[PDB]
């Protein structure tokens, strides 16, 4: 299991630009294109991202592009983030996936607000960490992912995604 399925699993991918379920304009594997009810700033922002002129429509490889950088400025988020860094470094090479996918979805920030969750996570403590992700808001939103993410931190294990 690496980022890749992973996120593909839990965002999903698309080649041409669709509105996600808040109604903005999206590709690929998450990346945001826009929040304005706009295909044309929605288009111009892929534009600009790809670096060629696509009119809504990317290839699996540029959809992969993207989708590194992605992850690597999720991952430079919580490197740079206080709060996050010492949660990261601490959590072992599966339960730091599970990280990383939340900064994806929700953004550094927003994580980083989930403080005695992740409090727990450094104390090593799972089912305590497991039972306050729940109560989020995060977790009422996208309880399907949450769930999976949420497993992944309190067994350590690929098991959420293995079978779906």
């Amino acid at each position: 299991m690496n980022i890749f399925e992973i996120l593909r699993i839990d965002e999903g991918l698309r080649l041409k630009i669709y509105k996600d379920t808040e109604g903005y304009y999206t590709i690929g594997i998450g990346h945001l294109l826009t929040k304005s009810p706009s295909l044309n700033a929605a288009k111009s922002e892929l534009d600009k991202a790809i670096g060629r002129n696509c009119n809504g429509v990317i290839t699996k490889d540029e959809a992969e592009k993207l989708f590194n950088q992605d992850v690597d400025a999720a991952v430079r988020g919580i490197l740079r983030n206080a709060k996050l860094k010492p949660v990261y470094d601490s959590l072992d090479a599966v339960r730091r996936c599970a990280l990383i996918n939340m900064v994806f979805q929700m953004g550094e920030t927003g994580v980083a607000g989930f403080t005695n969750s992740l409090r727990m996570l450094q104390q090593k403590r799972w089912d305590e960490a497991a039972v306050n992700l729940a109560k989020s808001r995060w977790y009422n939103q996208t309880p399907n992912r949450a769930k999976r993410v949420i497993t992944t931190f309190r067994t350590g294990t690929w098991d959420a995604y293995k079978n779906l």
